[PDB]
């Protein structure tokens, strides 16, 4: 067998993170990668034809202080998403161009139940813990319905209830009839709030690293050479014994002091554990799915869109498109012109069945429509990538909790089973489901076995993250209306 | 690598059925086996003090032809649980005994909306077409909201809810708010209905097996030889070769023609595919969970309850109580006294972290207050089994659908994948998540092998059973009232139009 320190089953973003960490610190680490290729949930294409483009998670942001901060070392740099022009919500099949993250509501009534919603998923966020959702105090109740359920009590207006759909259908790639309130409370609370995780300028969506984000990934495997053993999925792991013994399906044995599950959590159930695992985890990783995407980039001559005072972002409500977001996808010296779209949950399933040329066409027709432009049928290249095809990703962009999962098996994620430590985006505090979540997750996940082996003291196992100089955050600010205007039935008791 | 016709992966009831169809037609066939033992969900444990006691599935009932047909040609016998003195309800800390499959209900408002209750989880079942519950008319307004969802609309007093609440959590060993309405109304559907799958007499609960249901499993292994491969798990199959290739966690290979999977759906994650399964397939094993149960029996020295004129069926509503159904699992001898219950769903989590000491203690103190007997805190010996801890079943009794998966994923669970084909009870479109389905889902996966091979026509795969000679399956009936009566808002209605 083949001895080592610490054993890291994955090489996506946070296994990456985690081992470079202990190999820092002057530990012996193997990371054990299924694949042919690093990254996980990450992907960068190159051919000439794209130059670079991310396949999957691509966009970072202020607040994310650790993906910077790791990238900036490893000799990245970022450029910013184009929202210069105006935005743009297609509403029954209508494009009404706008400014500012959230898109203007003019009916007063509308107005009111649209504000009262935002303001809202807010108010409930500041009761949930980051650490500790199940903690919340109205845990079980919040727990015990569906998003669906509570935008239904929530939402006097269709209007309200269409925008607040997409925004659950973009966040987490699933209905809102699939998931748990509490947890799509947590969710958002915990990438800092509504106006922080919805908007580009100053948040979630800013920026894109200059060459993909799957070179984090693979500039670390430059870094730690043939201790990243790639195709070697873990089979087995046996901790009866002095060592840890890690097999992969190519028939090769890892004995190791420690081991670190980088992995998605429901993605442990391909391994087989000796000693079983506990109760409480043997049953968490069977109720834990990962989300559903196409992620589809479409390439033009020119970047047409901006000639109009369009930015290339569309929010596209309803159930006949294909492509509920946008965002322009253009390189920054303005070539490669693109357009990113997501294909989201339920359409997700229901248009994967059709070719690689009939989803170009729909999509093409759909932006055409929505962009009042002929230039959108006139396509130069695409890319796509169906991410609910992946056997070791599950789906993306990361996992989601039904009804009654998280109230009843949350507070498993993170427990220590005897020597293996847990790490992934999914274990994380602060943007977890995001790169930055893999890197907080990474190194947490490290340190816990660091201080196991006398190295650091307790209070270093959770560390702090000083703001990044090139991508500083700006304050998330509300106006005295939005703050004080009414809900429709809060205007209703006044009447 | 040991050739054969058919790899079967999983020793449970359907694989065994599959293996034994398979090898009664002239196949060559080998099960893979992960645990020491087969039987799966079924575990029949003996030793001195016990004799022999169904840690397990266990019941068998009118309606389950297939399983008391494969149990007979194995040389089993059935008997009856006891049923012959009262039931008990204990509601708000009282116990009010009866007969009849339900609990009596005087108030009139409220009896409206008990029979309404059951009646339209019924009619909502007839919507559901058993083999397709996705085609459903309603199948995704349904299959959207959970049954919690459905109790809070349909149930106008809170008797009827908390019923309703206990028959989901002990029907299918998870809550309310956990699981699609349309995959519950589809899962009681498919058992005959809700008279049927709550009965003792005359339903899902009315015999065990003489000697236990693991003998099932048991006899089949005699039957197969060595051709049963005990601590082989499947960790991988290959199906890019013209023989499909299987390889287990102690480093052997099998080659086959086709394989039948006939472990839990999710358990097929244990499973590393190449190539690897379509998107479908691939999403939907992680999208589907089993419940949670602990099964648990107290043995005393006599069955003191039927002195007092309780057969030992307690129907137990309220948070405190650890158990909410129990029932008498004395031998048909009448020796080894003993009371079965189920620490169900949310509980069977929050009970684990006790001692099984502390455990006995919680039931007897139950047991004592419920049949107003000190009689209840003398117990004898204890046995029980906590199926949430188990690698390879993943909970029991069943897997459950959460909001939203049966309509978008439930055409692909037993889709084959090239020639891999998918028994499992899962499967079953008859009383899916028992024994009998099991045997369905294992025999009709074993005969689409034979479709495929050449060796039957395509209307031979799906197979009608006789129904068994001895238990016979009284026709479950209403009377006029029931069907007519009005539901609560149905009253209401009545009211606003006479005063009018
Ligand atoms: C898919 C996707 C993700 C995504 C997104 C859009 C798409 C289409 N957009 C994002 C975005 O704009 N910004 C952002 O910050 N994130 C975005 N996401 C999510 C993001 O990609 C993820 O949060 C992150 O990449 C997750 O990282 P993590 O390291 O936690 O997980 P992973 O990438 O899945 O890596 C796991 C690795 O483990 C290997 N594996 C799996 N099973 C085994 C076994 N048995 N043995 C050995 N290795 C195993 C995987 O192959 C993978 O490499
Ligand atoms: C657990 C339980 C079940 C149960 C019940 C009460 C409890 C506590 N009460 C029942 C009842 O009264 N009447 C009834 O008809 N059913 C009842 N249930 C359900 C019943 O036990 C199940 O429906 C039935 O036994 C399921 O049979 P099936 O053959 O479909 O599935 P299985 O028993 O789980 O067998 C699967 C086998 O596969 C093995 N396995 C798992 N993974 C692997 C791998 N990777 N490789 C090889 N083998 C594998 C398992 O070990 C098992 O033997
Ligand atoms: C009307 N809707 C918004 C449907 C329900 C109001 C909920 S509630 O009446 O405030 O409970
Ligand atoms: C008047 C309000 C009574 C609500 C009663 N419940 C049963 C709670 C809801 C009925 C829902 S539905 O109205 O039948 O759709
Ligand atoms: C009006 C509007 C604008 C942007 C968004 N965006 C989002 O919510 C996003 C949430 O998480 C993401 C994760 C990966 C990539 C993109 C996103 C979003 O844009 C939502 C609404 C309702
Ligand atoms: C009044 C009453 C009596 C029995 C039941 N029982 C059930 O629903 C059962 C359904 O599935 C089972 C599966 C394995 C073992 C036992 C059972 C039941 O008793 C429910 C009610 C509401």
């Amino acid at each position: 067998s083949n001895k080592c320190d610490v054993v890291v089953v994955g090489g996506g973003i946070s296994g990456m993170a985690a081992a470079k960490l202990l190999h820092d610190s002057g530990l012996n680490v193997v990371v054990l990668e299924a694949r042919d290729r690093v990254g996980g949930r990450t992907y960068t294409l190159r051919n000439q034809k794209v130059k670079y483009v991310d396949l999957g998670g691509s966009y970072v942001g202020p607040t994310q202080n650790r993906i910077l901060r790791l990238a900036k070392e490893l000799g990245l740099e970022t450029y910013k998403v184009n929202e210069v022009e105006r935005l743009i919500h297609h509403v029954k099949g209508k494009s009404y161009p706008f400014r500012g993250p959230f898109p203007p509501v003019w009916n007063p009534i509308t107005y009111l139940d649209h504000n009262n919603f935002w303001r809202t998923m807010d108010d409930m966020g500041r009761e949930i813990p980051s650490d500790a959702p199940w903690k919340a105090p109205l845990a079980e109740e919040w727990d015990n319905m569906t998003m669906k359920e509570l935008l239904d009590k929530l939402c006097w207006t269709e209007s309200a209830k269409q925008l607040a759909t997409l925004f659950v259908n973009l966040c987490v790639t699933a209905e809102t009839h699939e998931v748990s309130a509490l947890w799509f409370l947590w969710y958002v609370k915990q990438c800092g709030g509504t106006t922080r995780i919805i908007s580009t300028t100053n948040g979630g969506q800013e920026r894109k690293f200059v060459g993909g984000s799957g070179q984090v990934s693979e500039r670390i495997m430059d870094l730690l050479g043939d201790r990243v053993k790639l195709e070697r999925p873990v089979i087995y792991i046996d901790q009866t014994r002095e060592n840890v013994l890690v097999e992969t399906l190519n028939h090769e044995m890892y004995e190791a002091k420690y081991v670190i599950s980088a992995i998605p959590p429901t993605l442990g159930m391909k391994i087989h554990f000796n000693p079983p695992l506990p109760m409480m985890r043997n049953q968490m990783i069977t109720r834990v799915p990962l989300g559903s995407v196409i992620k589809c980039i479409v390439y033009y001559k020119e970047p047409f869109w901006r000639k109009k005072d369009y930015c290339g972002t569309m929010i596209i409500d309803g159930e006949e498109a294909p492509v509920a977001y946008t965002l322009d996808d253009t390189k920054p010296e303005g070539n490669y012109a693109a357009i990113m779209g997501f294909i989201l949950a339920h359409k997700a399933r229901k248009l994967a069945r059709l070719t690689k040329e009939e989803r170009l066409k729909k999509l093409c027709e759909l932006y055409a429509k929505v962009l009042g432009s002929l230039e959108a049928l006139e396509p130069v290249h695409y890319e796509e990538k169906n991410w609910c095809e992946e056997q070791y990703s599950g789906g993306c962009y990361t996992t989601y909790f039904p009804p009654g999962i998280l109230t009843q098996y949350g507070r498993v994620l993170r427990q220590p089973v005897d020597r293996i430590y847990f790490a992934g985006t999914e274990t994380a505090t602060h943007w977890s489901g995001y790169m930055e979540g893999a890197v907080e997750a990474g190194e947490r996940a490290a340190r816990e076995i660091l201080h196991a082996m006398g190295k650091i003291p307790e209070d270093e196992i959770w560390q702090s993250e000083p703001e990044s100089v090139d991508v500083p955050a700006q304050p998330i600010t509300t106006t005295f209306l939005e703050r004080h205007l009414p809900s429709v039935p809060g205007l209703l008791r006044l009447i």
